[PDB]
């Protein structure tokens, strides 16, 4: 049961199944993967498409000649399988030139180089059919308080994204940008550390309609925040352009576990939210098969990502469709939350004596919210103990 088909819109980064397992304390445990091979292996598992960094597909320092050979064979693999490329991004973190950042490096010449490297890959992304261009500023930040004037850094960050929007606008490209937040690692503190900081920042850009967020389960969980709550606020603002799905076990290093691992109940409430809201973008997996695994374990880990989404989707549909759950939701007054507080208006509210002078505060205090019975019904459905 629970088999993925291209209609489920599951996508994967080339850097995910392709991670060789080199972490801070150890050397790589797997051989490098050919991107053509990843495309074919992922198509056979039922994936909708792939994503990439420029440096995943074209090795850094490649001439214009070698570049076109790498793009050509990749394209052939896409043409042959029907795999899509819905999203692409730039590597502005691996090479030592970016050790203090790309867009917010203190050195001005590095910031201009960062912009040129990005613009080049946007042209390629659009050619391949990508609709979202992701920016993760993993090197934008500091280890010490005096190294970075954060107000000046935000001016430089705003300058770079405005320039990018002017570029896609002048070229007539039908592509949008999505900022991916992370609170720390590899820098001591990273700029725009959460979904909220990223949403606020977009509103100061010159063309705010071109920019949204690409939140990641584990990144918000590295700050101890409620990921479904943060997704709700991004949807409320009309800014959920893309999403990165994986797992994370609490506040620690970025684990990038397969989706469904880590905080399982949060994964259930996330899937409930994405499906009931009708999110229609890619279900992208940004995970790392643990370096304990050989290549058989890499493909099993990837399949597990899609399988866990499909199970949770089924459990959330059953939860919502259960008449007993619908009764529970009315008993907890979820339906009154959808009602305006004072659609009668400010003057009516001020003259309404039942809202203050004659409000029976003790009777309203004594009402039970009945939240625990509702939560146990959610638990029963998740576990298939009444589904
Ligand atoms: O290893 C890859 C990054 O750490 C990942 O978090 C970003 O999603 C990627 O750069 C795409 O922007
Ligand atoms: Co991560
Ligand atoms: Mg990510």
């Amino acid at each position: 049961n629970y088999q993925p088909t291209p209609e489920d819109r599951f996508t994967f980064g080339l850097w995910t199944v392709g991670w060789q397992g080199r972490d801070p304390f150890g050397d790589a445990t797997r051989r490098a993967l050919d991107p053509v091979e990843s495309v074919r292996r992922l198509a056979e598992l039922g994936a909708h498409g792939v994503t990439f960094h420029d440096d995943d597909l074209i090795p850094f320092g490649s001439s214009d000649s070698e570049r076109e050979e790498h793009v050509k064979r990749f394209r052939q693999a896409l043409d042959d399988t029907g795999m899509k490329v819905p999203m692409a991004t730039t590597n502005l973190f691996t090479h030592p030139v970016f050790k203090d950042g790309g867009f917010t490096a203190n050195d001005r010449d590095v910031r201009r180089y960062a912009l040129r490297k990005t613009i080049r890959n946007i042209d390629l992304a659009v050619e391949l059919g990508a609709e979202t261009y992701v920016a993760w500023g993993g090197r934008e930040g500091a280890e010490s308080g005096g190294a970075k004037d954060v107000r000046d850094a935000l001016d430089r960050m705003k300058e770079a994204f405005d320039l990018l929007g002017e570029y896609v606008t002048s070229q007539g490209y039908d592509i949008r940008f999505a900022i991916e937040p992370k609170p720390n690692e590899p820098r001591g503190d990273i700029l725009l550390p959460t979904v909220g900081h990223a949403l606020a920042f977009i509103e100061r850009l010159e063309r705010p309609e071109l920019y949204g967020v690409n939140p990641e389960v584990g990144h918000e969980q590295m700050a101890g925040l409620n990921f479904p709550h943060g997704i709700a606020q991004a949807l409320w603002a009309g800014k959920l352009f893309h999403i990165d799905l994986n797992g994370q076990n609490g506040i620690k290093y970025d684990q990038d576990l397969r989706f469904g691992a880590g905080d399982l109940r949060a994964a259930f409430w996330l899937v409930d939210l994405l499906e009931s809201a009708g999110y229609s973008g890619p279900r992208h997996f940004d995970f790392k098969p643990p370096r304990t695994e050989d290549f058989d374990g890499v493909w099993a880990s990837a399949a597990g990502c899609m399988r866990n989404y499909l199970i949770l989707k089924e459990r959330a549909a059953a939860f919502r469709a259960d008449p007993e759950v619908q009764e529970a939701l009315r008993a907890s007054r979820l339906d009154e939350l959808a009602r305006p507080t004072a659609a009668d208006g400010l003057q009516a509210l001020l003259d309404d004596r039942s809202a203050f002078e004659e409000f029976d505060v003790d009777a309203a205090a004594a009402r039970g919210m009945a939240f625990e019975r509702l939560d146990q019904l959610a638990m029963d459905h998740l576990l298939g103990a009444r589904g």
